[PDB]
């Protein structure tokens, strides 16, 4: 933080200290004044505050007039749904506080330090400002400090970048302003050294450190609400406000009908009516049984994400995944797989599109190329598959056993007779091998040195190099090869006197060449197709990177997302822009490259701001902060746990199209519950109709809360699930993300409910009424049989919108098929002869007026077929139907 533009001797008066460490009194003195160099909503009676939803506020209402009436037991019951319900918020409230646990179990735990004029280690949480610390090879950087002395050092700083390659220091001052990885000069807390011995005066401990500031945006993250939550809000309020006007309404004609009308009923009994129609109203509007059968069908969505091998923490988080706009993405270990890789070749003597497969299809200069880079690299990969040695160099014998030439076979082949090591000054390796009976010198490096050293070419034989169109056309292609950001090689060998038994450092000279190769970190093969994918379901993917600006412009190129020619935006620009600014320029980036922590969840946030439901992919430390932020965050499997605990999905086989499809699978984990709870809904509807004509018309209440309470809880809740089992629409993953304000009966739904439950309504009333005409408690079990077989056959009717059961397949759902023969048995059993009282069916119930109320059932719901089917056939383009 402005350290590194100052000197090593003005940090060093800035801190009060010197380079020959601090004492025991000044080290004591400044852990009173910064502390010791470490860092470090949720209460259960919030099942209290479980009680301000309408719902809940509607059924403790009707329990407690049931208790005051003497129905105890219906009481009850609904106090075990009130109860159970609560609990199923609680436990999706208790686990989210075990994810603001911040586990940094991956600081440094000792510190090599100077102190007292001798060298010791001490833990690493006493160090303090201006403490003198020594880094060596293996070792965890302790505190954030500026370097003073440094010998090769060399250090992973992969938890602020993403980038695991070591990063050079030097102790030099830095001039300009450099983003947060190109701090050559500072080194920190929580990296590990690679190469060198290196000195460092501490200059931040505890929160005051770059992983300090990343555990604090990881404790700002808060919690969103998910779009499902949201509608569900809004549609229960609706409810209570709803069931309230017609409570007022049932005692307003109540009082109006013992006002205005025959003196025969009493005041008391029509008092009671008006209750018993009230509490009647109130437990048939409201599906006690929604969030239970919610949870359910989100658990289908979850299991069937894990089968891909992608694990989702919370249930809620599959439906979110389906209400994606954005999607976030980190380059390195996300989009690529941080393996590098041969990706170009050149060849004087003819470059193919593509290198062939067949080693013995290869021309000379590709099998000479091949032999150089597999026999000039001390790089290795084992029986199981374990890479061992540098990226680079394991790059090349991964290209090998690509093109079906083992590599193991040309290192048993040509053994090597002597070697000269990769110098730093001379970035340059030369071994021996003797290529049938001829001793050759295989020598590889950077394009850069090897052309100084190159005096001949291999073309047909071995030829001189001439300044035009042979060494100007390497130049060419080199430089055409780093403009698309690519690390090149060049490669060679010299023939040698036959005698030789060694290597000097004097015959790296008048070499001949080869050719050339030229290695990315290549993105992950699924990654152009989920693009391409998430483009048609109206999805922007973006793309967040800690590492260079030409490389996140290259990928991003190549996958989809930047045209040529196109800028990426940088941490350093970014960090420059107010909110303001950013806020109009944020729909107009697609890659932001060599960011810090906190740049990737300020865009998270900013697309959030916007209104977007945001994903946010990641795989490393400096993607954690984003990953608690977003709304959905995916981590890959093969990431670090600091990602993989602040993500809630995470790609076990960092399968990349797994993300796509969780939203394909979310899209259709909503809309079955839209299935669901539109089918709940329309048997409610059908159940207020009857009981409100019943009203208006004096007749007997056609319903108990006993009978309202099986309905709505055993009777509906199979076929509910059945219905969140229903297969995917053709046309999903084609439409674009649902509006978070669209309501859950949007979209032909509300037509839909309304169809279905007057026409169960109107069934249940000419039921009624036909058993009104025997005794009052004929038309009671009437009523009640045509209400639960017509909302067990709508099932049928409610499997989709656009399409009758016998078209999408009657048996095409089997576990529809399975809850409405099960169903059947539950009608059944409340036929029984111990289960009549129970029920309010009386004893003269006989199978003439059970057939009467089962056609009234059957009819209705055959009608809602009819309805559907004129409605999508003529009425196909905002579909209405009529008849
Ligand atoms: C094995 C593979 C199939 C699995 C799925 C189904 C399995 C479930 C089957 C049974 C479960 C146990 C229920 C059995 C006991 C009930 C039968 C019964 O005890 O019956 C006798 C009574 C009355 O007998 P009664 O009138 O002679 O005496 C009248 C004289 N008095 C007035 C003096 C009484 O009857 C009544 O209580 C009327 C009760 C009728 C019960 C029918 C239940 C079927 C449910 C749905 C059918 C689908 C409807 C489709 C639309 C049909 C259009 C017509
Ligand atoms: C079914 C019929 C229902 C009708 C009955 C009506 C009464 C029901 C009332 C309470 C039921 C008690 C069961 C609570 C579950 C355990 C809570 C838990 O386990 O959470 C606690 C969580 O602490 C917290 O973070 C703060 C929240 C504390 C919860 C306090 C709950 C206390 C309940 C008080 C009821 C007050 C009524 C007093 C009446 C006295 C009249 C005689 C346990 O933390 P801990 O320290 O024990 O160990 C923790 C070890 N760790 C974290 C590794 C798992
Ligand atoms: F690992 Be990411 F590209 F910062
Ligand atoms: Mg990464």
């Amino acid at each position: 933080a402005e350290i590194y533009r100052k000197s090593a001797a003005e940090t060093f008066t800035q801190l009060e200290a010197t380079e020959k460490g601090l004492t025991t009194s000044e080290v004591t003195k400044r852990q009173e004044k910064y502390g010791f160099n470490e860092l470090k909503d949720p209460l259960w009676k919030l099942f209290l505050e479980t009680f301000k939803d309408p719902m809940v506020i509607v059924l403790v209402i009707a329990a407690l007039v049931q208790l005051v009436l003497g129905e105890v037991v219906e009481s009850l019951i609904i106090f075990l749904v009130l109860i159970v319900n609560s609990i199923i918020s609680v436990v999706q409230t208790r686990k989210a506080e075990s994810s603001l646990d911040a586990l940094r179990e991956m600081s440094a735990p000792v510190a090599k330090v100077i102190r007292d004029g001798s060298k010791q280690s001490i833990h690493a949480r006493e160090l303090v400002p201006g403490d003198v610390v020594i880094l060596d090879a293996g070792d965890f950087v302790p505190a954030d400090g500026r370097l003073f002395e440094s010998g090769s050092l060399k250090i992973d700083e992969g938890m602020l970048t993403g980038e695991s390659e070591a990063v050079e220091k030097y102790i030099d001052t830095i001039p300009d302003e450099v983003g947060l990885g190109d701090r050559v000069n500072m080194v920190f807390s929580g990296s590990l050294v690679v190469y060198g011995r290196g000195m460092f005066v501490v200059t931040g401990t505890a929160s005051e450190t770059e992983i300090g500031k990343i555990a604090g945006l990881l404790e700002t993250a808060e919690a969103k609400q998910t779009p499902l939550q949201r509608k569900l809000e809004s549609f229960s309020k609706k409810l209570g406000l709803g069931i309230l006007a017609l409570c007022v309404l049932i005692f307003a004609v109540e009082a109006g009908r013992v006002l205005l009308g025959d003196n025969s009923a009493d005041m008391a009994t029509a008092i009671l009516n008006a209750f018993m129609f009230a509490v009647a109203v109130a437990v048939a509007a409201i599906p006690e049984a929604l969030s239970s059968i919610v949870t359910i069908v989100l658990a289908v969505g979850t299991n069937k994400m894990a089968k891909q091998h992608a694990i989702i923490r919370k249930l809620p988080a599959v439906e979110t995944l389906g209400s994606t706009s954005v999607i976030c993405t980190d380059k390195t270990g996300t989009l690529t797989q941080n393996k590098m890789t041969v990706v170009d070749y050149y060849l004087p003597d003819g470059t193919k599109e593509n290198f062939p497969e067949s080693p013995e299809n290869w021309s000379e200069g590709e099998r000479r190329l091949i032999h150089i880079a597999v026999l000039c690299n001390d790089s290795n990969i084992n029986s199981e598959g374990k890479e061992l040695g540098d990226p680079t160099e394991v790059a090349l014998i991964a290209f090998s056993n690509k093109n079906n030439q083992d590599y193991n076979e040309i290192r048993e082949k040509f053994i090597r007779e002597g070697e000269i090591p990769f110098d730093s000054d001379r970035k340059l390796m030369s071994t021996l091998h003797t290529f049938n009976e001829n001793k050759a010198m295989l020598t590889k490096g950077g394009p850069d040195v090897m052309f100084a050293r190159c005096s001949y070419v291999f073309l047909d034989g071995e030829e001189k190099p001439m300044t035009e169109e042979i060494l100007a056309k390497l130049k060419e292609t080199n430089e055409e090869f780093s403009n698309q950001a690519l690390r090149v090689l060049a490669y060679g060998y010299k023939r040698m006197p036959a005698d030789t038994t060694e290597l000097k450092l004097e015959d790296e000279q008048d070499i001949v060449l080869v050719g050339l190769t030229a290695m990315i970190d290549p993105p992950r093969e699924a990654v152009y197709a989920s693009i391409e994918e998430s483009k048609k379901a109206g999805i922007r993917t973006v793309m967040i990177t800690g590492d260079h600006k030409t490389t996140a412009q290259a990928i991003g190129r190549d996958i989809g997302l930047m045209d040529a020619d196109d800028i990426a935006l940088t941490g350093q620009e970014l960090d420059a822009m107010p909110e303001e600014e950013l806020d109009k320029k944020l729909e107009h980036i697609a890659v932001y490259a060599r960011v810090s922590p906190e740049n990737k969840i300020r865009i998270v946030k900013a697309w959030q701001k916007k209104g977007k439901i945001t994903a946010m992919t990641g795989d490393g430390v400096n993607d954690a902060p984003a990953l608690k932020q977003a709304d959905i965050g995916v981590a890959m499997g093969s990431g670090t746990d600091v990602a993989k605990d602040s993500a809630a999905m995470i790609l076990t086989d960092d399968n990349f199209v797994s993300i796509v499809d969780a939203v394909g699978v979310g899209r259709t984990v909503f809309d079955n519950i839209k299935k669901s709870i539109a089918y709940l809904f329309a048997g409610n509807l059908g159940a207020i109709i009857a009981i409100l004509f019943a009203l208006v018309l004096d007749w007997i209440n056609p319903f108990t809360a006993l009978q309202l309470l099986f309905i709505n809880l055993v009777n509906d809740s199979l076929p509910a699930i059945a219905l969140g089992m229903e297969k995917a629409e053709p046309d999903v993953m084609k439409r674009k993300p649902r509006d978070i304000n669209e309501g859950i009966f949007a979209g032909g739904t509300m037509r839909a409910v309304i169809s279905r439950g007057v026409l169960i309504g109107i069934a249940v009333i000419i039921s009624q009424y036909i058993g009104m005409q025997i005794s009052p408690e004929m038309s009671v079990a009437m009523a009640f049989t045509t209400l639960i077989l017509a909302r067990t056959l709508q099932t049928f009717a409610a499997r989709s919108n656009v399409q009758t059961a016998f078209g999408a397949g009657f048996f095409s759902n089997k576990y529809v098929i399975g809850a409405v023969l099960l169903c059947f048995v539950l009608y059944g059993i409340t036929v029984l002869p111990g289960a009549r009282e129970i029920f309010s069916i009386p004893a003269s119930f006989g199978l003439h007026e059970w057939s009467i109320a089962a056609g009234l059932a059957l009819a209705a719901v055959v009608m809602m077929e009819i309805i559907k089917v004129v409605q999508n056939k003529f009425f196909k383009d905002y579909d209405i139907p009529t008849t």
